[PDB]
């Protein structure tokens, strides 16, 4: 039974039935204001405080600033975390990509880090504004990324709740691990649910299951 | 947490909780006649008359006389207040947008203006065909005004009311905010909902609430 | 409160609240046989007709001849308005364009204007050259009512989805299928800078032309 | 405007006289639709019952083939053609050409009617300019002053009039013939979508292909 | 009165009301798996077998092996046919040069029947399907000799062919489908349009068997 | 009759009436986490423990240690097949793909392979921008046929009721067509297995539940 990391989100590990699996790279795909960021902090977060493993969060839009003052909404000082050397948050804004796998390389390796968090690949070709080379380019990353051990958790934009996982059609087959994160909206409200569409070499919950986003980060609910 | 300045438009200060946050970038995408320009004048209006922030109105489009003539039908006199230089409307009707971005910077220093809008940032990308590079230069716009620390209203254009939430599909995820207007029709009637689809860092209410424009502009129902 | 002139279309002086914006460009957009050419052309008659505001008709498919023969049909006479120096009608069948537009509204001292249909010249950029005409007809001060054209009944409200926020206010014209029946309905979408009743409302054509049906 | 009859039973009463004359009528349809019968009957009809003469012009199939599917409705077109009452253009980037070749037939002929059948697949045989060839086509017949039956192609039997969606604008009239299928089952309706300057009824009407050709049930 | 041409398939001489016109081409269009190789099959083994008329089969992508094969599923030995020279297996795998290829063999064989799977296949050359396909159709018509062509298709109630001109080039048009409900398959076969005559409308069950194609006609 | 080879994996060999094809290829498609490439090991699995039939797996995306690692949780011993030589898994991770067609020629023949597995067929024509696909792929297709070998190719997909494969043209090339589903309705997912089509063969019709346990696929016909 291939070996997991305990996220530690309330829920999540009930579903995914013990965590993320190490060394492996997750993709936790949705529309805006999902909640990719946010997992993707959590992830990180509960990482230094539960297990004492120090995390990688690699930026291409929002600053460390913003990512930082975003996370005081939820009682965390990621201010301090830096400080101490747990946490390393890596600005790969704009001013082949073996450029900045490179960089987060030698970021994993000098802080030792266990936890990876890239937030969000998409925009980095949407950039680039070359929709061609992904499949190549995604698959280079999460390669270089499964030699160094370390777990990762990249996340992806989509348009629509029920439509493609991704924006390309190809970021679910290039990645282990598939989260989907929805905020359907009918009769005018929304409901936010998430799903394990997929995990390889290891057993999940299927189907979606609801949660809400509130001063303690994400809650799952398992049925 | 992120704190936010009240927009004065009844009822949104009840969804946003508070209102828009200080410094971020707010997107509002929506059909045509939705009500895009009204809030982003609403919003620029109300920071003058109620608490003295000065702000600046971006227009691509619409030329200036037309914002003019257009809000004297709510009772503002923003010509009066281009007179006082409490608000400017600056005229950007006709790949880079770094000229753009500068003559704003400029306004608000000149000004000293808190609120700003523009409307519409869709016009102004397909006006030079330049569709490749949305992202990319829609992120340098946001980008700055953060650093000049205003707090900024974007409009864009929709073609469907549950379709794509802005025209390219990428300008919802650039943005801090996403407030989102919709004109839906349905047994030959139309409904006017808003919703605050996201807000970086703080609260809000969820999903879609009623409104109307009447003659004192944007009315919103919340529901709790 | 802006300044409108009324069509004297039966039932849309009611939707609009006092007719279209002056000086102002109107989108009318519609499926094919939905009635945006007679809508076009009772706008310029009944602006003749009722307060003898001379009128522009640039038209770029259909000829001079056949809009007349097709008037006819409502027992209006285009030949006679044509030969009095109250209608004229600029045969085109986009800066050049509008120089032979300016000339016409100036010789006329037209203060009415309808182009049908927009669309088809570019078939024959779309936000740029809509742009520089919407702009121009602006600068000069004359109301405009601009056909465009769709292929779905509840799609895009133009064809290329950029027409609609180019226009000051749109109007929607819809032909609907439903049991083997069809429905004519018009709606006003957006009128910049002032109120209109919102929704579909049935309407027919006649032999007094277009006839609209407000509800409340 | 004055409308010719077209003698189809039920069209007339449906448009209400005819087809409008030195007008052109599009006639979009599916596949077996009876876009090529309609067309056909146009022809025979005014050649039999008003000795107007008509110009049928083919892209795909072939005079012998036309002659040859007709004979199955008790229509014998190889009289009409000995007789000189009609004329089979066989026309197996500009449309100038065929213009012009088609003018010659209907001055020759001393034709009234005209149809063709189908400007969609000279367009196809890769000319995706549709409009500005055939408003050419439309705006010289409407100056010869022949009433056509331009037939053309569409997949969808709810979707577009046409296959470009541009077709039917130029056109100053329209027909829809549509074979929507339901439970297993076909139905045959036509529908008279436009008439520019005149009156006509709405909606779709059942009709059939018989033995002798089309037959539409006017519900009013 | 166009005169038709017996398939001798089980229920589809009654929906075509006599058979396939003579010296016409059949478009047979269906999804994967609908029967379209079987049908084309059956047209030439039953000619062959009842008729005694020579056929040409056409493949651009299944190999002569592989077909010989197939047909033995039904207790059909296309070999023994090809031995005779009643059949002849014109292989395509890599557009006038096929034509003066096929109007060889026809013309070499003395063959009434002929089939094409499929027409999909030959075409990124998609802008000129259109006039190739009626460069074949055409030449087939001129030659005499009734042709079945199958095309391919995505969905089951979505366009005719693959790329809404097949359908229009076709004299005849047979549409086969393999629709599913409720997780079960339904196979119904449609004849769409013959041009001249008359035939039954609307979709008619049918079943594969160890005998091949079974319509069941409900007239 | 045409002759089939026992795939073992429960209840498929019920619906496919005795296996796949021999020497034929058969087309595995489905969205992500379907089972494809799951379906693609217990292939080569099957066919070594029970018939000592030895197999090639071509993979594109996962690396050999991983597809070895995740068949650890079924309790199948991969590692040890490759140092019996019974299981090969060809490196495929970085328009023509004859070098490919070589290098799996040469492993078929060296390990006297008759089971094939190439997971997934898709991902090249992506990794590549070769979206010449039916043309590429009929090569591989017909080379595979020639060498006389059992194929199993996976294909990825968008929709669960579309299109059949990525490019609508996969499912013509080859001879056989297996469709993995999991349909979301009601919050909760749905596992389903059909066989589209079998050349020359009868098979069962419509769609058949099935889930992926601690021993693989199982499939239940009705
Ligand atoms: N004085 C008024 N009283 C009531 N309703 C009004 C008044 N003025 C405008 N409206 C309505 O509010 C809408 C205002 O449109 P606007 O604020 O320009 O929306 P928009 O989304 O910017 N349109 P567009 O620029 O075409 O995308 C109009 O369509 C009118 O229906
Ligand atoms: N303190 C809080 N309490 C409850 N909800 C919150 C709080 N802070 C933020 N949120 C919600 O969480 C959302 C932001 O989460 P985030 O992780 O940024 O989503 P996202 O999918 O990354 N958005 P984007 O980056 O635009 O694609 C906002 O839309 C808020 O509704
Ligand atoms: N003699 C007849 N008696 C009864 N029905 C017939 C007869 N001839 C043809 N039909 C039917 O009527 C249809 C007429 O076809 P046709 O007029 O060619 O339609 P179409 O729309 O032109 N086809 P296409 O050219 O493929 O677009 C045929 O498909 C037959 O089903
Ligand atoms: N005298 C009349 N009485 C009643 N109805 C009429 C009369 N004349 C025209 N119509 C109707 O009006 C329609 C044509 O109106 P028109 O104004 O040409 O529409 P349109 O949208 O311009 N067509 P197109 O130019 O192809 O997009 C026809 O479908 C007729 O049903
Ligand atoms: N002996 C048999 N008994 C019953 N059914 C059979 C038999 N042989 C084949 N079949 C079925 O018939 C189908 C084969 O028909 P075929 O004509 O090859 O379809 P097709 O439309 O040509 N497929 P494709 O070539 O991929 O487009 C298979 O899907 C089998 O399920
Ligand atoms: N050991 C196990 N026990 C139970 N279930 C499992 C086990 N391992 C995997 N699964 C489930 O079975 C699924 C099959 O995965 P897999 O066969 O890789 O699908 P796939 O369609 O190839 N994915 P992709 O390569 O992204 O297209 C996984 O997503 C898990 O949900
Ligand atoms: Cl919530
Ligand atoms: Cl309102
Ligand atoms: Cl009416
Ligand atoms: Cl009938
Ligand atoms: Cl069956
Ligand atoms: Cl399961
Ligand atoms: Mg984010
Ligand atoms: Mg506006
Ligand atoms: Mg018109
Ligand atoms: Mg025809
Ligand atoms: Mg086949
Ligand atoms: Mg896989």
């Amino acid at each position: 039974a291939i070996a997991k990391m305990r996220t530690m989100i309330e829920g999540f590990d009930d579903i995914s039935h013990g965590g993320l699996p190490i060394g492996r790279s997750t993709l936790v795909s949705g529309t805006s204001g999902t909640g990719k960021t946010l997992f993707s902090i959590q992830f990180l977060y509960n990482g230094i405080i539960e297990f004492d493993e120090p995390g990688v969060f690699v930026t291409f839009e929002e600053t460390p600033q913003d990512i930082i003052k975003n996370a005081r909404s939820f009682g965390w000082d990621l201010a301090k975390l830096v400080d101490e050397g747990k946490l390393f948050i890596l600005d790969a804004s704009p001013d082949d990509l073996s450029a900045l796998i490179e960089r987060i390389n030698y970021a994993i390796q000098k802080y030792r880090a266990r936890r990876v968090s890239i937030d969000s690949v998409t925009s980095v070709f949407q950039q680039y504004d070359a929709s061609s080379v992904v499949r190549r380019e995604l698959f280079r990353l999460v390669a270089r990324l499964k030699q160094i051990g370390a777990t990762t958790v990249m996340t992806t934009e989509r348009i629509e709740e029920y439509g493609p996982i991704a924006r390309y059609g190809v970021e679910e087959f290039v990645s282990d691990n598939v989260v989907i994160l929805r905020n359907v909206l009918e009769g005018e409200r929304r409901r936010r649910t998430l799903e394990i569409l997929k995990l390889r070499g290891t057993w999940h919950m299927k189907g979606e299951y609801p949660f809400t986003i509130t001063d303690h980060g994400i809650n799952i609910f398992p049925l």
